[PDB]
């Protein structure tokens, strides 16, 4: 058999012969009690860059032991690519949403071996869920590995913006001072009213770490939490994104893309925020509409914007929210940091074990299954 | 009597005529119970630009009114200067940390008139102490006014070192992508050991808002916490500094300037923290020593290192913390958000409402008063 995995380059100095720090700590489980991946065995040390081409998220030995041929490559985008030559044969794709392999229901018409597709990570919004079920076609992702990755970056950048973070960097490397120039935006975020759109693993995750800030909680999703959940962190829950973003400071959008939530943030809901409220998309890109935000940051609706989740990706030289005013965007980053790489690399080992193996799959990295949604896509996902 | 007061500039692009947003969220006390400043009046809307010149801290009508004068400038450095050629008349001198009246024993014994030396802030180690006291001057500051906006600062800093956000954000500008150079320096703080130097209003706080991140907690104060507080956030304490380092990825100062603390971590302190470790200094500048620091960070000692506090304040064009590798500083900020701005503006008031009516200066803002370290002085510094 044929494993297809996409992966993004190498950095441009070459493959990291050495590290900033000596090792990573150990992650044994997440937040409610979800068991970190458990492949029989990991290919690398936790730490190592494992998400790029050099990486091959540690599983060239394991796989070509079994006798199987891995291709690994960064070149995905054309006909007459590495990814796109190759998918025909391939019964296994694998790839990142940092850096995805668009599984387009032509390409998927293509790939006539294609059983498994892995997202190394988490969201597999770049497969076309309705072709993968119609195909019978098996989708699986690292449910909870970069979750709370994802949860730091959030804080993070919420901060960045509110306090004003880049700009007062950016007087720091041209010489300057500049305090009234830094401050005349800058504010803290101590009681303001923040809201997540959902409160998942990323969401519930953001809540907790807020909640010391003494911030005002807020929170929308389909499903209530357990009212002792909403209790223990003082939070307000909404029926509608409307009714919550019309109170917030501070929105934080934790959803995943799926057609509920396509284009949710468009210049209708933009106009509901608060004048000057700050919005962070670490989610998916296409959950705001790409020129509404350019144009309520122009106006001042919005006083910032801030996110690693861009469409497409990667993003063109040209693409707007690169320069917008009053960003604090990075590429899509947040859930490859290397800590993250170690858990979705040793949860990718152990879907293709469990495939190869015919043990089924985690419930829980489940999307589509068996020719519907299913595990965590039927909870989190619609189509 | 003569009130000479010293602020930053207006912002290059003018004193502001508008906000990114309408207001601010109103503080009514501290965590502990503290109360907020208690002036019995204040000219300005929480929320504008109180440090600058034009805003002279909301004190004209209110001095004027008592038929007081006050002078403002930013011209502040040598003795050709606004500052010093109006100082042998003051009896009162007033400014901000941020942009700092050095008030050298020499200046002090120029100041004729002065009886009260006002920090618009927190931290008054620009005023001489000893000589404050061998001359009868009492010493205040606005105790608490901007400490939860430091630790706000802080935890901001520590995410963007260890998680890369900066350099990641100049691809974003770039026009790039290149996920393995963001990242090839990027992880999560999630179980990161991380420790603070002092635990006091910014440090506890400091500590409240780092506890959800699932870090191990470390600190050293002089004055051991007891054990409920000690066991409520998982802290070890430590009996010295060295102690604490060696085991931290992650290393905060949140300690006053004062001979206990001065040139703390130089080089040979620095040695002995962990390879790789980062370190965040919102405190005061020459806590740290200013070419140790780039040392360690050129030979990788350091994996990063950020703060808004330097020595001298304003930092010349040719400082080396601007230019050292894997900062991310930005200019003397935190303590100056326009949130900040409007607590220690109305705590300003409050001492000078209580000097001109006789009444006692809240004791916990008392620096030195009689002679003596006195209130939180006597506390906090040492002499
Ligand atoms: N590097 C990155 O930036 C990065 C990394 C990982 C993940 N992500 C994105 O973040 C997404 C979620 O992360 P996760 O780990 O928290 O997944 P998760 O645990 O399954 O949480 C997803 C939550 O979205 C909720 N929600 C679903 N549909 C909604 C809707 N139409 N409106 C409002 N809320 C809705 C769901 O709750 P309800 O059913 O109650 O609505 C669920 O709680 C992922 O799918 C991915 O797209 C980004
Ligand atoms: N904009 C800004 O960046 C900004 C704003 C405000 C303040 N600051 C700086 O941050 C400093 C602290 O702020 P704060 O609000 O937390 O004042 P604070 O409440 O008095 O806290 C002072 C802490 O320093 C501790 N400490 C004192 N001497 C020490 C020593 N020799 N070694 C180790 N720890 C020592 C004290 O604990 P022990 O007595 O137990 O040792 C105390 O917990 C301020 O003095 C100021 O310089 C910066």
């Amino acid at each position: 058999a044929k494993i297809l995995c996409v992966l993004y380059d190498d950095p441009i100095t070459g493959y990291p012969k050495s590290y900033a720090r000596a090792d990573v700590p150990k992650i044994d489980h997440y937040p409610g009690g979800q068991t970190a991946p458990t492949p029989k065995q990991i290919d690398f040390t936790p730490g190592e860059l494992l998400g790029s081409v050099s990486g091959e998220l540690g599983l060239r030995k394991y796989l070509e032991g079994l006798g199987h041929t891995l291709v690994v490559t960064s070149d995905k985008e054309g006909e007459d690519s590495v990814f796109e030559r190759e998918l025909p044969d391939a019964e296994i794709v694998i790839s990142q949403p940092f850096w995805p392999a668009y599984l387009t229901p032509e390409r998927i018409a293509k790939a006539k071996k294609l059983k498994l597709a892995v997202t190394a990570g988490i969201g597999s919004d770049h497969v076309d869920l309705e072709a993968a079920i119609k195909n019978g076609i098996t989708v699986a992702e690292v449910t909870y590995s970069n979750s709370i990755s994802v949860s730091e970056h959030v804080v993070m950048m919420i901060l960045s913006l509110v306090r004003n973070y880049i700009p007062s960097y950016q007087w720091v490397i041209k010489g300057g001072w500049n305090i009234a120039d830094c401050v005349e935006r800058s504010y803290d975020l101590e009681a303001m009213h923040v809201g997540t759109v959902a409160a998942g693993r990323i969401g519930l995750a953001v809540l907790k770490r807020l909640k010391p800030f003494d911030v005002k909680l807020h929170y929308f999703q389909r499903h209530r939490l357990p009212e002792s959940v909403e209790n223990e962190l003082g939070l307000t829950y909404h029926p509608s994104v409307e009714d919550m973003v019309k109170v917030c400071d501070v929105v934080t959008i934790n959803a995943p893309l799926h057609p509920g939530t396509l284009d949710l943030f468009n210049d209708e809901l933009i106009s509901k925020m608060k004048r000057g409220a700050y919005l962070v998309n670490t989610a998916r890109g296409k959950i705001c509409n790409r020129d509404a935000v350019v144009r309520a940051l122009e106006s001042g609706q919005l006083a910032g914007y801030a996110g690693d989740v861009w469409f497409p990706q990667p993003a063109p030289k040209d693409h707007p929210w690169r320069t917008m005013p009053h960003h604090g965007m990075t590429p899509h980053i947040s859930g490859t940091s290397l800590s993250a790489q170690a858990r979705y690399a040793a949860g990718t080992r152990e879907i293709l074990e469990c495939w190869f193996e015919e043990r089924p799959i985690r419930e829980e990295y489940l999307i589509v299954d068996g020719g519907k949604l299913a595990g965590t896509g039927a909870h989190s996902y619609t189509v």
